[PDB]
C-alpha cells in the first residue's frame, strides 16, 4: 500500500451527479420575471471558517461546545466576517441574479445576537445594489424565530443555494429548486458532505 | 513546456455534464409497463472498430471509400463481428431492459446487406430472450429505406441510447429520452463526441 | 455499487494517486546524449489493442474458461492473422517514432506461445513504419507458470529499458536492473483485472491507454 | 469555453499532467535509516491557511490594489496575531508528525516583511504540537542588509529537505542542491494565480491541498 497504482478505469471514473454551470442556470432563468432566490450563508457564498476556527481555539479547544457559547457568537456576528473569504461561484450567481432584478435573501443558521454586521459585510464584497440586498435572517427553532423551510415560504423563494444537506432538504419540502454548492476541502466544517446525494443539481468548481 | 505541472483547480475541475448510472435509469422507470427501447450499435453496444479497422486497410489504405465498398459490408455485417467486443455497460442495460419486458430495438447506420448476422450476435452475447429481441433495423437516406428519426417513431421508441450527436439529436426531433453513451478512446472513429453537448443524461464508466 | 445517489465532495474529485507520470517528451529528454541502445516492447495492450482476436479465439476455443490459451490451433491463428483485427497505440506510435530517431534497436518480446509460422512481425513493422535497421523479429518466450520467461531475453540483448502494461513486464525490468516504464492497459481490453500501473514505483506514461 | 453545453470525453476524462506525485509514507520511507537532520517549511499555503489575515490586510490598508503589503502597519497585525485567523494544513500535520518522531529539526522560513516583534512562531508551535527540542524560531528571509536570504538560510541551517508551495520555494532548493518537495495550494487563497505544480520536475505532495 505504499505504492497503491492506478487504472484507467479508476482514472475516468465518474460519480452519477447532476453536474450544473452558472450559464446553465441563467439559461433555465431566461423569461422569467423578477422572482426571490435565497443563499445560504457558510460555505455557501462565504468561506467563514477562520471565525470558526478561532472561536473553537477559543472556546473549545477540543470539541464543538462554542457553537452553543454566547460569547463566540457575539464576536462571529459582528466582525470576525472581515475574514471570511468570499467565493468566486457565489459572485457569479449573486452578479446573474442582480442583472435579473431578482430579490436576494440571505438565510442562515447562526445564533441570532442583538447586532449583526453580516449584512454589510455582504452587500459591500458583493456590491448588492440596495433594490435588490435584503437583511440576514436567522432562522432556527426559538418561539421568537421563524424555520428556515417558514422564511423560504414566506419570502417566497424560488431557488435555494446551499452546500449542506438540511440547505438541500429544506428546498424540497417547500417544493422549490434546491442547488448545491461545494464546501472547500479546508473548511473546518468536516466532514464534507456528499453533493448530490438527492439528485440535486451541482454547480461545478464552486469550491472557491 | 517539458514540466507543464498542474494546480488543485485543474484536478478538480468538472465540467457541466448530467451524469447518470444504470441503476438511476432504472429507478426512473419504476412503475411504467413494458415499453419500446432502442439501441445504436457501434461504440453504444459493441466496439466494432476492428472490423472497420481491417476494411480500412484491405479495401481504403488512404481513404474513407471502403466505407461505401459493399464488399466490405459484406464482411462486416456477416462474420467480423465475431471479433467486435461487447460492452459492459450495454449488458447493464440490456439486462435491465429485459427484467422490465420492454421490447428491444437495435437501430444502424450501417449499410444493408441481403444477409447480416448482426441480430445473431446481439442475441447471443447479451442473452436477448427471442420474446425481447427484434432484427436488426437499418436505416439512412435510400429511397427503399426509412430514416433514423422515422424508425424511432414507427417503433414508438420512448428511450434512445447512443454515442453519437446524430443518435440524441434523433430522440430529440421525437420528442423521446435521448441518453448518451461513451465512445472508447481506442475506437478507431475519430474525433470523440462531446457527451452532454447537448444537455442530455450520460451514463456514467459507459466507455468500456 | 449499492447507493442509488453516492454523491460525491470536492476532496475526493482532487485527490491523486500517488504515481509518477511521465510524458514521451520527458522519456525522450532524459535519453539525450546517451548513444543508440537496444530497448524492448511488449505486445499486447502495450503496442497493440489485441482483445479482439483473443476475444474470438476464447468464443472458439473455450466458451467457459481459459483453456485456449492453452490451445494450439488458437495460436496459429491469432500468430498469422488475427492482428489483422489489432489497433494500434497512438502512444505507442510516438515511442516507437522517438526510439527510431535515436537510432535505438527495437526488440518486441512477446508472452505469446511460438508457433511455426507468424506474421506478427510484418503487421507490427508495417503499421509502425519501423526501418529494416532498426527492426527485429517478434521473441516469442512463451509463458511458463512460476517463473518470468522475458528476463531471459531482455539480458541476452541487453535492453536499456522495457515497455508494458503488466506487472511482469516492469518485475522483469527491476530483476535486469533496467529502466522499465508502463503503458496503460485500455479499460475495455479482454485481459482483466487491471493492473495497477505504478505498483512498484516505475515511470508510468500518461494517456497512454490508447 | 463560453459553450452553454460544452460536453465531455473519456480521453479528457482520463487524462494526466504528466507530474511526479508522491505521498507522506513514500517520503518517509526513503528517509528510512537517516539520522536527524535539518528541514525547512516555507509558511503560508504550505503550512498555513492564511488569507484570512491578507484579505482583511487588504481590504483595510489597499482595497484597490496590493500597496498593503508594503505597509508596516499590516505586518504588526499580521504577525501578532491575525493568524489566529489562519487555518493549519492537513498536510503539514502529518508532515510534522513525522518529521518529529525522526527527531529532526524543523525551521520555518518566510518572505513576510519582519517585525519587531512576533507571535507566529508560537501559533505553529501550538497548532502543530511541536516539542520544544524540535522547534526553532521563525526565520524571516529578505533583501535588507540585516537579513539573509531564503537560500542563505537554506545553507547556513543545513536544511536538507525544504517544503513549498511557490515556484521560488523550489528553485531555492534546487540552488541549493537539496531536495524540494512541493505543497499544492488551495483554490480558495487568495494568492494568485495558482502556481504549476511540478513545473521543475520535483515531487508534488497528494492531496496537500488542505
Ligand atoms: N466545526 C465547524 N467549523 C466551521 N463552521 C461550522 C462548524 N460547525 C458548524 N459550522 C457552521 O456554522 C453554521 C451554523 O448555522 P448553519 O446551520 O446555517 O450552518 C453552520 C455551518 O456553516
Ligand atoms: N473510421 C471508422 N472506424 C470505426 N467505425 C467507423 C468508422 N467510420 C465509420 N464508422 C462506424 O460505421 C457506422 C455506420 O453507421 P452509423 O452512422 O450508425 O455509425 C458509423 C460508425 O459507428
Ligand atoms: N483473457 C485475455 N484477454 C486478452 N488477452 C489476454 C487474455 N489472457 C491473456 N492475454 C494476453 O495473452 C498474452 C500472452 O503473452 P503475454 O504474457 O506477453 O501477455 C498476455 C496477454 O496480453
Ligand atoms: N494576495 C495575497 N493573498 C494571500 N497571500 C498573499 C498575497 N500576496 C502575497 N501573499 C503572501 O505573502 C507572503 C510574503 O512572503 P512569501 O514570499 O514567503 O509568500 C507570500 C504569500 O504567501
Ligand atoms: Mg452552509
Ligand atoms: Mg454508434
Ligand atoms: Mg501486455
Ligand atoms: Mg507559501
Amino acid at each position: 500500500t505504499l505504492n497503491p497504482g492506478t487504472n484507467v478505469a479508476k482514472l475516468a471514473e465518474q460519480a452519477p451527479v447532476h453536474w450544473v454551470s452558472v450559464a446553465q442556470i441563467e439559461n433555465s432563468l431566461t423569461g422569467r420575471p423578477p422572482m426571490a432566490v435565497g443563499f445560504d450563508i457558510d460555505d455557501t457564498v462565504l468561506f467563514s471558517s477562520p471565525g470558526f476556527w478561532r472561536g473553537k481555539k477559543t472556546y473549545s479547544p477540543d470539541s464543538d461546545d462554542y457553537l452553543k457559547n454566547p460569547a463566540f457568537w457575539e464576536k462571529m456576528n459582528n466582525g470576525w466576517d472581515e475574514f471570511s473569504i468570499p467565493k468566486e461561484a457565489a459572485r457569479q450567481l449573486i452578479d446573474m441574479h442582480v442583472r435579473r432584478g431578482d430579490s436576494i435573501y440571505f438565510v442562515t443558521g447562526r445564533s441570532q445576537t442583538k447586532t449583526e454586521t453580516v449584512s454589510k459585510t455582504l452587500a459591500d464584497n458583493f456590491h448588492i445594489p440596495a433594490a435588490n440586498m435584503n437583511p440576514v435572517i436567522f432562522a432556527g427553532d426559538k418561539p421568537e424565530q421563524n424555520t428556515k423551510v417558514q422564511w423560504l415560504q414566506e419570502k417566497n423563494m424560488r431557488i435555494f443555494y446551499g452546500d449542506s444537506d438540511n440547505d438541500i432538504t429544506a428546498a424540497r419540502d417547500c417544493g422549490i429548486r434546491g442547488i448545491r454548492i461545494l464546501r472547500a476541502a479546508n473548511s473546518t466544517y468536516k466532514p464534507l458532505p456528499q453533493a448530490g446525494a438527492f439528485g440535486e443539481e451541482v454547480i461545478v468548481n464552486s469550491e472557491y
